[PDB]
């Protein structure tokens, strides 16, 4: 085939901004570059959608706040992106149980200058039993914070940047913001200025071995359709995720960091109707965390519903989809029914669903703290790895950002000399 | 229970066929039946896009022989499919070295007895040169005649069975038949009609591995979203073609039948246009078989034209779209210049465009006594598939097959 001189290869925002703020840059005046990406669209994990045509959803990233996200906020204007409030970030709908949780919160909150490292479902049963540990938990509605993998310390952290769950710790202060065209507007945006500065893109093709030759590396990609596609650059940056790397004959993630790193799959399923049925009970453009396996229930205005899930309850969904789309349904109407507290014929069915489940939907680091470099190198070859899950922003889009205009420097100053 | 009384993995139309054929013998009136498909939806080499609106345009297979494809004909019907006369018959523009085959290559026909075993280049190498005999298998359009894989026997059966270049062996009476709507049409009628008898679809997941667990077997499959899922079941047909049975753990071909296979790559691309431009030059419902790159070039009603192409000037086309829309819609333009003998400026630029290529666009076969279906010795698996009939790379093998396989069960439920 052919030949390049920068060879970016992942385009989702890590990706794609990594090569705009490499072509910003007069010292790539004039210089070749190639982005492969595996999917037919540029997005990575952001992803928009018309169900119906009616109303445009979000498959994937969704919410963001200036007060905690300041480098996405100006992406957005820096790219005429206009964004609109995120309604849900408040709880009238609870039981008992779920209030009476700010209290337990705001108070066994400084008792963790001794109690940080560990995990979260302790540092909640040492300062009070377990029997009502895993209720006001649970009642978080992320089964995230089950897990022995990752602490107090950051689950303390997690529970205060969901806008569901912001109100128990200190932090209602926020705004949240969504794309008022979806997220995808912001990538259609930096994909053009790309172009526009004549990089040339390469969807459709998988990055399978690296090999180091001389001054550069010898890609072999494999196309959606099988075609064998072979590629050779000086300059070279994967901006994929970490688990996306693990595959590859990279050594990771020995030979680039002192940290590791995990994954949590995620699930979203949407569901439309004829007639906006649950307006009848106040509950347009609200949210209520059940404990049934739905976890999350959304109502975003008269125009469709969808319910969110992470971890295993997610896997747990992703299983009753493998059974069969019709026995999927009528369960999510069963769940449906427990929560609002109604018989299951009340539950209209639906015109239209989409589903959507991530199998390494957040990467975060696991040594949580560290140094935190922000964008990686080998010890060896001079490959710069690029992630939202080497900052300290990981799992967000921020993270990207950040993790990319850092990954650009490093080669810029690996050129220039 | 995620476990099933019957599992065909391959939902092409051998497949289907078989989950059709199997809903209506009595003995599986209360059986459950699973059909597993790497695809997002079936067809497998029935692939038809409606393009543009404007447009109904078949990617996959495309036209049928009611004298060859008596099954499938009867299919169509069987499912109320209109189809269309499919005008790709004639040649008018018959190069004498096209028309110098029409009368050298069917007067050696009976000297390809006790001959014909033997490369079909080497054979056209034999009556005039070397280089008289490639101008006659350039002309004829299908690269895979170059092959030395393929063979002189084969070939008089190849270029008879193809509506372009029928009339010039002795099948010059065959009738060729396109559809109205498309095949997607045809098995979307199948997967109907296979759902509602009670068959079960999981599509997107595809086949890793299968032990051999007991009364019936496990496999190993992985969906699209990563997601991993095991499956038992009782009974178990393999309705993929045989470049795909050679990646699993069942030992193929060796301990099925013994004949080795082999396949071809094709391409084909599609273009679409303000004005119809060809039809100045008479062209409409013409197809021109050429010696440049494009090979074969067809011209639909006012509607669209389309190339198409195999063995190596497929790999030739994938190779270009690989290096960018830009150059590949240019070299494009620059081809049919040549082949209607004017300068690319008459030419207009396109305004939409679709392309395809499939790594293993025909397999084919290559012990002479071989079923429409094979079976392992060790472990009692059914294959089905086009590839192992009289008709590889035809959709009536695919039937042919089906019918055959799905009674090799029937054979094993009367256990
Ligand atoms: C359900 C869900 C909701 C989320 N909500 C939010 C939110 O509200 N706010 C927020 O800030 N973040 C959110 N996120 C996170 C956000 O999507 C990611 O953190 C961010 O988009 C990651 O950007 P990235 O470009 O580095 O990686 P990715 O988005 O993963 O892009 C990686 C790209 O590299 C490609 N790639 C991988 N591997 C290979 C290979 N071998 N060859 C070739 N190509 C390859 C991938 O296909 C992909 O295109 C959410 C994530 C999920 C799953
Ligand atoms: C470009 C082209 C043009 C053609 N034109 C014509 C024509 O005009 N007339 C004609 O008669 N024939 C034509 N054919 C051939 C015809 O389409 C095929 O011979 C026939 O469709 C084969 O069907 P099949 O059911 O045997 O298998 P396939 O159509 O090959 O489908 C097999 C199915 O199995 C699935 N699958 C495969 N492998 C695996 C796995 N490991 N795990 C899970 N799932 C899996 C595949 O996704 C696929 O859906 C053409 C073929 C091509 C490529
Ligand atoms: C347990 C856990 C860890 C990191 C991330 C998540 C998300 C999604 C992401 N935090 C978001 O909603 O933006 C849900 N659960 C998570
Ligand atoms: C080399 C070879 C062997 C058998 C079959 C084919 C087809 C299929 C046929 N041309 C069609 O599209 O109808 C194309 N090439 C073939
Ligand atoms: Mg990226
Ligand atoms: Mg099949």
């Amino acid at each position: 085939k052919h030949s390049s001189d920068i060879c970016i290869v992942g385009a989702g925002i890590s990706g794609l901004t990594c090569a705009s703020h490499l072509l910003d840059s007069p010292a790539c005046r004039g210089l070749s570059l190639r982005i492969f990406d595996m999917q037919q669209e540029a997005g990575g994990r952001i992803r928009s959608k018309m169900l119906d045509g009616k109303a445009s959803i979000e498959l994937g990233a969704g919410r963001y706040s200036p007060q905690l996200h300041p480098h996405f906020q100006s992406a957005m204007q820096h790219y005429s992106q206009k964004s609109e409030v995120y309604p849900f970030t408040q709880l009238k709908f609870k039981s008992h149980v779920q209030q009476k949780l700010k209290r337990a919160m705001n108070e066994l909150s400084p008792r963790l200058k001794e109690h940080g490292k560990e995990s979260f479902l302790q540092f909640v049963s040492r300062y009070q039993g377990h029997d009502s540990a895993v209720g006001m938990i649970r009642s978080m509605g992320y089964d995230a914070l089950f897990l022995p993998d990752i602490s107090a310390e950051m689950a303390y952290d997690i529970v205060g940047k969901h806008p569901e769950i912001q109100s128990v710790t200190d932090n209602d202060a926020n705004q949240w913001f969504a794309a008022e065209t979806g997220f995808a507007g912001l990538i259609q945006g930096i994909k053009a200025k790309v172009k526009a500065a004549g990089a040339r893109f390469s969807l459709g093709y998988r990055l399978l071995s690296v090999r180091t030759d001389g001054d550069g590396y010898l890609l072999q990609l494999a196309g959606d359709d099988g075609w064998k596609l072979e590629h050779r650059t000086r300059h070279l940056i994967l901006a994929i995720p970490p688990s996306a790397m693990a595959g590859l004959n990279v050594d990771f993630p020995e030979a680039w960091s002192g940290a590791r790193y995990g994954s949590l799959p995620l699930f979203k399923g949407f569901l439309t109707y004829g007639e906006p049925w649950w307006l009848d009970y106040k509950l347009d453009d609200q949210v209520l965390i059940v404990d049934n396996p739905l976890r999350k229930i959304y109502f975003k205005g008269d125009k469709y519903l969808f319910f969110y899930t992470d971890s295993e309850m997610a896997n747990y969904w992703r299983g009753c989809v493998a059974e069969g789309e019709d026995g999927y349904l009528e369960q999510i109407r069963t769940h449906l029914a427990s929560a609002l507290g109604i018989v299951r014929e009340r539950i209209p069915q639906p015109l239209a669903h989409v589903h959507k489940y991530w199998a390494h939907g957040v990467e975060f680091c696991r040594d949580s703290d560290i140094d935190h470099p922000s964008a990686l190198s080998h010890r060896d070859s001079g490959i710069i790895a690029c992630s939202d899950a080497y900052t300290e922003h990981c799992g967000w889009m921020e993270g990207g950002l950040l993790s990319a205009r850092e990954a650009s420097r490093l080669l810029l100053q690996r050129i220039a000399a």
